[PDB]
RNA sequence: GAAUAUAAUAGUGAUAUUAUAUUC
RNA sequence: GAAUAUAAUAGUGAUAUUAUAUUC
């Protein structure tokens, strides 16, 4: 063992008394050790003719590693059984056996979600204790939330069964909308109700201590300056008329070079795939046109945007690959038009990026930041957050692209080194090296992901610059900043309430939620019998008909008959997964022409090897009517839908 | 996930060919991956309608929790499902479900044998792979070899269950009591027919890239002598002959001080003298009770001298010392009172002769030439020093941390159940990793030819060294032809490595038959247990305990003492180191009860939902009550009186 | 085709540094010698010219190095040409010199033309190469060299010094018991070299371990037999003592006893008598006696080194060779003849037999059963050893595989020593050194004798101080490595001035430890015979050629000795040996030197070795080894005669 | 492939779009 | 014949004896 923290054991210590309780400590305070000790002390509180099950729950995978590694290491000494089942390991395994045969079990919160709807686990009184790491996720449809929905149905109800204690980890429960404390003490009891939580724990007779352990990192605000147009009054006009030879087809009824104008280019885009015509050979043409026009526009508006944020060099390499895609995936008289165009104005830029006149303030401040912090200390270890997963090799290129940061080696983290570039890390995860320095490129979230930040730099001297162009991201900041206080305040204040009262609340919002989402079953589908032709929606050509298509697991969709392996050409896939009892062996396109539309994959289920399809990638045109309806998700589309049957 | 050696892959390369094989490399050379490879290969070779199921082989505790670490580790993300089952969560656990819902299984092969003799496990057909670390173990009735009886056994009887391919792991596979090449050889035979291999995979080609990755470090011997004139050892022999003749004072005694040999004989003196029976039951308890405490004072002070033979003066007068403040803090007896007395009477003369500087032990003073030298060239230098006892590990301690000359030295201890030297006693096999050593002492200690190429794991650094201190010529020599034995060792596994495989095959088949049906016949005596009820003495205040009607037998192996006499016969203490063995837990230990007696006599234990006194008959003296005559017994299975079955009633 | 680690030990040298060069055995030096060469020849301009200068202590070594170099260097347009004892003289040295670019010497050589005056200085040179530097030392020829060397240079004088290059496997630590002497004696080393710089192979170490690889070393420690034979055959040199003890007035078979046999003989050729002819006859029988009794000694010594047989048939060789029986020596060989009938039923006896040579044979079987095209060396002492080891190979049926050879084709050569690395040797597996251990740097060349890799070595004894005194110079190895490691640490500045300082030391104690020359007696005095003290001469007849052979110029000396042809005729300096002097008594045969033909005349050269000098006043007997402890009238000799 | 979460944008909202991340 | 080196054994050592090897 380990000699731990005082606050630990006052962290641990309302759990350990049987309640079930909300730890909120501060990120990387060693809360590892706290579950430790609540599952030592659960585990060995049982009698001789009685014996406890503990689940612990990791939303993700390094998580589920790490936690079970550690789980094993320290608790079988103690003569418990540690076992963990994530969704690698879940097929073809009695998982109740697996379950009842382990003392301590690690799960990813999806498998037993599955397993309670399918059946194979009867109920949550098999545990006798359920830990949540990153318990905030209780709330909406999040795997959390759908398991507490079976907790509180089962205690909500006249079946009565030995519940588990339920103990929550987190560094921010978070507030919601909150625009006073009132409120947020309505929300932090909301979500207490979702957890059936009685006691909130947090550090207070040792906060002395704590404070000595972790640091918070001074938060720095750095507004700057935008561009002040080498790279606007040139793709203006080609935005201009590839908008209107795509115009030139047909009348359609907006400032360029925002989110507006990519709104306004995909909904556009997903009005042209419809236009129903009596020809039809050459609504393939029309179609597969405005396609590419559409797919052009909002790439060069992507480009536009790249630019605003980062180097216009990388603006201009971004559309650079993206017309080597195009031309890489076959050559068409439109896109090779639209490909001319665009090269015949390139020559008038590359020059324009090769200027130092035109360089963004921006990265010139992110480069005296850098610059003078390293001056400071050479041995700095900085993590950056960009935006999209575009900025991050932008921003790298634009590092190693420039003598002036000579002394730095960017690293990448998206789906040894001094500064690690990113988009955005989902809750606390895997913990990485400690960091001297956070830079936020225009990169604002919640409240909690800011609380959670803090654990990057939890050493004392550790700093915190929110680097933005705009007045909106700083003051979204500030409300975050308002609203940890609002939370902070709204618990002190709810750890001064009677327990029973607090129960009787939180019973109270249970029961609510509990009505609201009982009474929540509606009428949803009357299924259209009627045969529906699903068509490409680029090229316009006949995919399938309804008939042939089969439904899997309820989720899934595929394709039968010869007919349809004559519609779609198949690459190896890049990123073959693995999800579910499926396989993913490749991928699927279209075969009209050079069209190469993405309609789906290709799998490997079970002993067959057949096409699973996305309903986003054509149009439910009806063989009667004609009426061509789009439909975003499988769901959405209420059809006749028949289970796959090996039979066939 | 990535850059495998490429010996690492000629390793496992006859492995992955499904043959059986042993594999020989030096300790260090990686062959956890090695197993990962063999592994891998094994599972991704198995079609969609069948499955694998590979079980790995652990010694010891920490290699079975890293093995189990990295295993579970590396091929959670694959899809294999990977557990392990160990002492400690063996106990109301189904074997059966736990090793078919796994893919990957790894025990401590004592859990195998016994979940294979319970029945709880048909047959080994379940596995398709079986993994041996360490698998030079696989002799005499090491667990291993019990394990790979049950293979054989089903191997060439009748039964036509598909048996799972074999794999060994090891630095040196032995050549026993071989004399020459064609004695290791066959030897080395042996043990692949013990383990059913017919390939013995070692590096050829790949020697060059080996070479590199893992250095042979140079050895040394350093031949010293003792002290030239002992003053200490004269006080002691002096103290010693005192004891001897207040000992022999009761009975005649029908050699040397400080040796082996006498510890030897005072071990059998003091177990003499624990039959010496008398009809007044009062002078026996007095007399007994008194031989017991001579022939212990006896036996201290020989470990006094020998620890003063191998360290300090200070050392034996603290080990002495601690010994006689401990039986008096445990109750001053008539008959230690005044031997406390005899030695505070000369304790005088031990401190002064203690403390003289030109009297000290000249092994200690090359040793410390050693380290510094060797610091002088390399401050950083992580030294790990071998010793035979515990109490030289303390002794050495206490010598390094109270030495000016070494100031420079932070020593730790490393014994069984940052820092500049680590003294440790004894490392069974390779064992767990930790820091490289680029200096490798031994203090009057040498093992088998196996631990002596795989201490040179410590070290496997370019220009690590490893020095043999001694100041008796029959260590180096058994360290020379320790060596010499190695050069057999490779040389016979380099011949028969170009022999033929089916030829191999047959040799291996005919040494596992005669073997098999050389275990078939013997083995099957039954001893008739005499029926008549014994007493049982405490063998040091032969006082009356228990009889052998009140002891029953539990599991085959432990034994307890029923009625509420017993239990005024003992008390107890809170156990210093409280274990869970099997369907037990220790609680408390167990002594005597009769005055300043405090004997060792067992321990108290939970068994299931009873709370038992569970008693040795090593410390316990038997008496026929029909003969009148005392016999002593060491194990309770050469003890055959009519054992009792445990039973919940009574 | 040059390897790296090669040009990495050539680099220091490459920038004009002088360089001590420690590598293995066999990696390969004479590439790095040709390197380092080419490379200071080229460098020089057009007006000045380079003169490089490549020493070796072995003939074997010249001839290689002087084909190598001249095969090498010819083409670049470089005359090289060599020196040796057999060409040296009748020639002008000092033009030889200057006529050529590389001139290939044995040290003796540059050592008597720089004694002489026929080479000035070592100006004469720019680079000058010692093959097996580590002989740098004491009165060692190469020492001599670098005592010139550094008198020019501590000197007033500032002529310029020749770059010095040394070539080793091992610079030793003579006898360092810490790593402190060890460092400053490598220093001094350094100082007599006038080095600056130690080049190892350090960047491409594993290219030097994938090239020559360090064979793996066993110990054997045996015990020695059981010996009816002991006894047997001391009871009759306890006899030959009783019986020496008769007319004058400890553990056998061990060298103190044979030593004390040397200086009791010493002790009887100086005891005298008036009458001079009783004189002759009891120092004649006390001589027999001890030179008996030395036989003996050494037949108990192989007697332990070997089997029964190898001693008797020695000592039955010994006997057969001194009867061409005396009166005096029949009572001996009497007393021997009924010694043999006891001993040789017990040296044929199969049941007394040496350990050693039953763990030899045991290596043997097993390493060639193991390998059968095996090649074994194995070392031995003395040539006695080599001789009955040989008897024994051939001799016992076990090992009907071997075809011993000699070395003082074949499956397995005995050999005695062989000084230094020396020239292309039999690429061996196994070597084997029966009571053998020389010192750390005899040890490391040894590994030379097989760098092929799964060599070995073993060491055969009974002696655990043999086994002691290897462990020990492995630890002086590591010393040596260490020390070597430290001082590639030092600054260049520092290090020069350490060696500076070394340096000037030392030349202060040689200049210091000149004494000045004795005062010669001129009186005359009688050198007669050991063996028989006859009068052989006197000092007024013997004249000294070249301060260093010794004539006698009398007719009635020429009648004192009789001559016989050398067993080994060979030619040194301006001599030529053909035949052997020996005393002309005719019980007697005692060696006095030998016959020569020195130039023009032939005349006798004899040794003061085997003569005792008496004085013609008081008559005092005294002994002299060597004529160097022999001080008189040193008349010079010259050719009117 | 599907589900879930977070952020921005249009909107009164249910929602929708995009971006990002995760899980099965 | 002379010179020189290495090892062993005596000696506090300077040295000496012996063995082995080399060289002019
Ligand atoms: O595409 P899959 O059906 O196999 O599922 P998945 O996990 O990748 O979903 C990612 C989504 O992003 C789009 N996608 C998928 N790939 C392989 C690529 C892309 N987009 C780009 N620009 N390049 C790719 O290689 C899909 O639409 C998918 O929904
Ligand atoms: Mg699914
Ligand atoms: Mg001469
Ligand atoms: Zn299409
Ligand atoms: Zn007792
Ligand atoms: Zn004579």
């Amino acid at each position: 063992p380990f000699k731990p923290r005082n606050y630990q054991l006052e962290l641990a210590l309302p759990a350990m008394k049987g309640k079930n309780t909300i730890i909120c400590a501060p990120t990387g305070c060693g809360k590892t050790f706290v579950s430790l000790l609540i599952c030592e002390h659960h585990l060995k509180k049982f009698p001789q003719g009685q014996k406890g099950k503990v689940v612990f729950f990791a939303n993700q995978i390094p998580v589920y590693e790490q936690q079970k590694s550690v789980f094993s290491k320290y608790f079988e000494r103690h003569g418990y059984r540690v076992t963990g089942i994530s969704g690698a390991t879940a097929e073809n395994v009695p998982v109740e056996q697996i379950v009842e045969n382990n003392d301590i079990i690690i799960l990813t919160p999806q498998i037993l979600v599955n397993n309670l709807k399918k059946g194979t686990i009867p109920s949550l009184s098999i545990f006798t204790l359920m830990i949540f790491d990153e318990c905030h996720n209780t709330s909406k449809q999040h795997p959390y939330n759908m398991i507490m929905f079976n907790y509180l149905d089962q205690k909500l109800g006249g079946s009565s069964g030995p519940l588990p204690q339920v103990i929550g980890l987190t560094a921010s429960v978070g507030v919601g909308d909150a625009k006073n404390t009132d409120e947020a003490l309505d929300y932090i009891c909301k979500l207490c109700a979702s957890l059936d939580a009685s006691v909130i724990a947090t550090v207070k007779h040792n906060l002395e201590e704590l404070e000595q352990v972790v640091y918070k990192p001074q938060k720095f605000f750095r507004k700057v300056e935008s561009r002040i147009d080498k790279f606007k009054y040139i793709i203006a006009q080609l935005m201009r008329d590839t908008e209107s030879l795509a115009k030139r087809i047909c009348k359609d009824l907006r400032e360029f070079g925002t989110q507006k104008y990519e709104q306004w280019i995909v909904t556009v885009q997903k009005a042209c795939m419809v236009f129903q015509m009596p020809d039809k050979d050459e609504e393939s043409r029309i179609c597969k046109a405005l396609f590419l026009y559409t797919s052009h526009l909002r790439k060069y508006n992507d480009a536009l945007i790249i630019s605003e944020h980062a180097r216009m060099k990388d603006a201009l390499d971004y559309l650079k690959d993206f017309f080597s895609n195009v031309r890489a995936a076959g050559f068409d008289e439109i896109e090779q038009d639209l490909t001319q165009r665009f090269e015949e104005k390139l020559q008038e830029l590359e020059s324009v990026s090769r200027d130092p006149s035109n360089e963004n303030p921006k990265l010139e401040d992110l480069c005296f930041i850098l610059q003078e912090e390293y001056h400071l200390n050479p041995e700095t270890i900085t993590i950056l957050f960009v935006k999209t997963r575009a900025l991050v090799d932008a921003l790298k290129n634009w590092i190693e692209g420039n003598p002036k940061l000579s002394f730095l080696k960017p690293g990448i983290l998206t789906g040894d080194h001094n500064i690690l570039i990113a988009t955005s890390v989902a809750d606390e995860g895997i913990d990485i090296a400690q960091c001297n320095l956070v830079i936020l490129y225009e990169y604002v979230g919640n409240v909690i992901k800011m609380i959670q930040t803090r654990g990057r730099g939890r050493a004392r001297g550790s700093k915190c610059f929110l680097l933005t162009s705009n007045a909106g991201v700083i003051e979204k900041e500030q409300i975050n900043m308002y609203k940890e206080k609002m939370m902070n305040d709204s618990i002190l204040r709810l750890q001064t309430w009677d327990e029973a009262v607090f129960r009787e609340k939180i019973l109270h919002i249970q029961t609510h939620e509990k009505f609201i989402r009982d009474s929540q079953e509606k009428p949803k589908p009357v299924p259209d019998k009627e045969n529906k032709k699903l068509l490409c929606r680029k090229c316009k050509a006949l995919a399938c008909y309804t008939a042939d298509v089969r439904v899997i697991e309820e989720c899934h969709y595929t394709v039968l008959g010869d007919a349809f392996k004559e519609c779609f050409v198949s690459r190896p896939h890049p990123k073959p997964k693995q999800f579910s009892s499926f396989e993913k062996r490749a991928k699927i396109f279209c075969a009209r022409q050079n069209c190469s539309h993405d309609w789906g994959i290709h799998v490997k289920y079970k002993t067959f090897e057949i096409p699973v399809i996305k309903i986003e990638s054509f149009v439910v045109e009806d063989i009667a009517t004609g009426v061509q309806t789009l439909y975003s998700k499988w769901k959405d589309f209420h059809f006749e839908k028949i289970p796959f049957d090996p039979a066939e």
